């Protein structure tokens, strides 16, 4: 059982299944995919649909009669099989133009260039029916104190954001942008380097309303952060836009291994959260299928993303309708976390001498939490020991 | 010479030379301080001023009339020395009641008992004449996922930091309040892990202009983040109200090493920061001097956070005065980071052909950035090897 | 079910369930647990044996008269339920006078002390029947680079051990030492910081057959290391005397969480290779209840360690037992990685043209290792989803 | 000054300078460069000499007489400019081939053909003068549990070295090896993490004597460990064969900056370490300049290793040389380290009442260390502030 089906809204991008195994120290070990192939192969395996960086369906450097023949031959394949393309990006990241970044560069013509990129590939994504353009800003950064003016950095991100908003609104295209957040590499420190600082500096863009941000499981994970407390923030916010889903073995280099791998309990507290909160974006798996695998290895890798998430939520959902989780949480006092504190009031509080002057801490410190009961259950449900 | 004096705004808390050296694994080394012998000998070495917690100024559970005495006699003390108070904090951890949060507890009563406590030291602060009053949400967060629902925490935390507000705006006080991040500990997760987090929180506060953040040192790079990067984003957004200076060696426990100690050419580039922006808050030490040093080894390592910072502020001046330094400033193109990338505006941009169509990529990618030159001159100003 | 019972051979230190929860911000919220309370309540639950410091057993101070007491009283418990003590270790962290070490200190008195403190606790220990006896040198260590000269503390390291080893030695004892590394916390880099270091350290020894190491969970993954290939390593060498069991959710303070919290694929690699190596020895919970939980929480967290334990152990069985797992094995080459690579030896490999002129490289290279569904169905076998 | 010459014995890598900046997601920003072009501006910036893996000096696949020439051509540089060749390593990871190993790759004509490239290239190295073989075993590992018994593993990497071994011991070559821990990157884990896991191993290959650890500033700090706390274990070992320079910040991806860079005071506690030990081995650069740079950019990060080596030499031998700080030392009792415990011997001890019984244990409690003093005269001479 476990299967997959379009309405699940499992996504992949086409760098993804197409990752040819280039690492810092090796060489190819696959050949390239044809993103026609991808499209199908995806959607045999019960995918809804598939995301794009330009650079990943036209060549870099395409003649116009050639892109055009790219696009033909991809909504061709999008058509005869039913697959969506509700996401899509620019690279502003592999060619070396981009080697200091590309909203951020200190080079003014390229920074101007990456957005003249970024506007080509708006239109494309729009005319595919993307809901959502994501940027990375994977070269936006420094490895020395001195090469970035972060505040001027920060000012030149601004600029570039707020023009592309300005940009889509003169248009009338219903596309809203997300970030993902990324703490380092390729850059030595990359800037807004979580979800938090993503979240703020969205507060400062003259139309806020059409940012939110796309945060990756791995990312958060690279910085130490607790991802579900971190989606929490930002679902709270109203800024969860899309997510990219995969998994992480702590603090090291960007593993982008298959969801489900790496922090499993935290791959848990995760979907139960975006079930519960009804999150109804795409689940987008940023992976890679590592380069010991052939092709074969590769279809298993991204076949258990799909697996791993539908396991979770069927053990999340078992967890939440248990009685006798039910009454833990009672027992645990989260019933008590959601009613407000002070409903009455600042002046009704200071003339409260049971919340003061009379109140007992002694007594109010006795009571246990009961959390480590709480957990077992909630351990015994993820293992399916509760037989 | 790197002598301090009140002009330079050293401040150190109360709890930082008087800490007693109770660690995880151990017992007190060094005797408890009198808060009046504290500040005569902070006075002495050059400081500006003291902190304080509630609870180390005024025992947990003192009688009016005891508070009263203990006011008069450190009054006294800031009378003598010319010691100034411009920030205090509240005391919502040490207390058992405390172990599940204060503003967020699950526990309804514990919430109004934490609220209330933290306002009859707001008054006391004011009377004192503290300008910024820190919040540490030390305990607020979770060992385990369903413990806290972070949603509904989150809607605890604005709640108490909506009704303060109240508070303050109908008390008529010019106080401000600043929020002190750190990802982990004594919690597994704490909520508002970074400064990131906490700015885009304060953006959801109903008066969001009278919140900001009093980042450390340490604390971000508990999560490997680069400070500067983190202060840089905080002054851009208007929000630096405070800073906590000290060092910490990577991620690990939270060191509050004396400042300058753990990673030095951080505290150059902050130091850089702080000064070229005009920063002119007080420069707090949250330190603890290590358990293995006497009284002596206290004020020399309180004495050495100061000297430091005074070291550090002339290498950094240095280093932007010098005329070579300038030069390779612009031949690394930092004077263009400054400059907007499409003052022109967007239609302009779009119809500008050196932006794209004829935008020669390859001699953009060609021009080397300079980044090491400019960064061995900063080491070489740094360590005084420019002779 | 996953009832544990005394020949599961599980062991809790007293100072676990006994940790009063006073951390390095806040005090105690339980109060003291009687060493004889805690043997009958762990009995009670099915667990073999405790294990003890000196100090959790003896107050420290004693007049010979109570400390006779205090052993006639804890023995008179083991006889009442059963309980062994397979385990004891010295106290050398809690006291001031081990501010700067026990067997390091910089003060030759303090490392005499230290010793004689040491060879007492043997003495008892080996009266109770243990047959391990483990040092933690959390004390041994640095903040600061000056302060320690890692070469002359390593010689007073080896001539501390050196001596214990005398002493065994010659009152013909039958106990062996295991030391239990940990890289940092509370000093701020510890001395023989990590399984590795420790298994280099013994070789120096002069009776290196007498000293193993006892790893633990939590103390590997605080360096980032993969705590299964760690004790793989410590197998390999004959070294695993006893291990220490509990969860650690990545790189931050020692939190010594119930075993299987923390990293749960880790934990269940690290089960499947206890069990298939065959190891014998003591399966110790080293973890402290948080300090949120009451009595009954302390018995639950407890608890909960036992049988988490025992449900990774019965999916580890079923994993390694499944046919269809067994061909995957084969399908990766697990097989042939057992085979000696050239037991034909180094002149037949260097005359084999096979291996290197006529070795077909590109058809090698083109094998996929499937890996990825190898470990899906270890993924699906840890969560019961084989059905 | 700090201008480098032959006798201060720095030494770089082929593939440093040579780095063309292709890193995972970005092409290559720089030419290739020439080995005799390398070699030629290394000489006029003062190194000593060059090391190589067979694969950058021999294009993979050469023939017979391409190779020779190549050979020739490098040869006639080195004579050219006095340049000499101390060490060299094999590339076992960068074909497909090696994707889940050489020495420890699951399958069996794999592990033959890694033994025969590096035999090849061994003969080669003996040819050019090299004194030290190095392994990085960078593809030994896996990215999950089931993909690699580390037990079995580790036998075939002792086989490997083991045969290695008897090879230059029967061809009567004076050459040792060295292995270059490193703890992931780019597999998940990397078997022999640290120099501790390293060291230990080293212990059970059959002749220990010819082998030794070459440890990189970089690789241990991915792991969070005190680099020179490492280097003096090694050094106590009597193993440290050579050493790799480098800067790191923190956990996360190898960045191999320049010397210096990363944690600037780890950097001053090496050199401190290395100068007063007598290390005599090459001061070897394993960094990439960064792919911001052009070649002008390269030249001045390799001769910033070199200055930033020299200027911390000069910074370390005036503290140690400055009689307030000899006395300083004596303050903190570094002199009563270097003593012998018990050179009484255990019975002594046993019988010495000041060690137990008598001693004043509060009174040795009460002595402060004065740590604090000695690191901030350390902090003063390296930013040369002694004045
Ligand atoms: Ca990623
Ligand atoms: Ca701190
Ligand atoms: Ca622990
Ligand atoms: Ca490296």
């Amino acid at each position: 059982n476990y299967q997959p089906t379009p309405e699940d809204r499992f996504t992949f991008g086409l760098w993804t299944v197409g990752w040819q195994g280039r690492d810092p120290f090796g060489d190819a070990t696959r050949r390239a995919l044809d993103p026609v192939e991808s499209v199908r192969r995806l959607a045999e395996l019960g995918a809804h649909g598939v995301t794009f960086h330009d650079d990943d369906l036209i060549p870099f450097g395409s003649s116009d009669s050639e892109r055009e023949e790219h696009v033909k031959r991809f909504r061709q394949a999008l058509d005869d099989t039913g697959m969506k393309v509700p996401m899509a990006t620019t690279n502003l990241f592999t060619h070396p133009v981009f080697k200091d970044g590309g909203f951020t560069a200190n080079d003014r013509d390229v920074r101007r260039y990456a957005l003249r990129k970024t506007i080509r590939n708006i239109d494309l994504a729009v005319e595919l029916g993307a809901e959502t353009y994501v940027a990375w800003g994977g070269r936006e950064g420094a490895e020395s104190g001195g090469a970035k003016d972060v505040r001027d950095a920060l000012d030149r991100m601004k600029e570039a954001f707020d023009l592309l908003g300005e940009y889509v609104t003169s248009q009338g295209y219903d596309i809203r942008f997300a970030i993902e957040p990324k703490p380092n590499e390729p850059r030595g420190d990359i800037l807004l380097p979580t979800v938090g600082h993503a979240l703020a500096f969205i507060e400062r863009l003259e139309r806020p309303e059409l940012y939110g941000v796309n945060p990756e499981v791995g990312h958060e994970q690279m910085a130490g952060l607790n991802f579900p407390h971190g989606i929490a923030q930002a679902l709270w916010a109203g800024k969860l836009f899309h997510i990219d889903l995969n998994g992480q073995n702590g603090i090291k280099y960007d593993q982008d291994l298959r969801f489900g791998a790496g922090d499993l309990r935290a791959a848990f507290w995760l979907v139960d959260l975006l079930e519960s909160a009804g999150y109804s974006g795409p689940r987008h798996f940023d992976f890679k299928p590592p380069r010991t695998e052939d092709f074969d290895g590769v279809w298993a890798s991204a076949a258990g993303c799909m697996r791993n998430y539908l396991i979770l939520k069927e053990r999340a959902a078992a967890f939440r309708a248990d009685p006798e989780v039910q009454e833990a949480l009672r027992a645990s006092r989260l019933d008590e976390l959601a009613r407000p504190t002070a409903a009455d009031g600042l002046q009704a509080l200071l003339d409260d001498r049971s919340a003061f002057e009379e109140f007992d801490v002694d007594a109010a410190a006795a009571r246990g939490m009961a959390f480590e009961r709480l957990d077992q259950l909630a351990m015994d449900h993820l293992l399916g020991a509760r037989g």
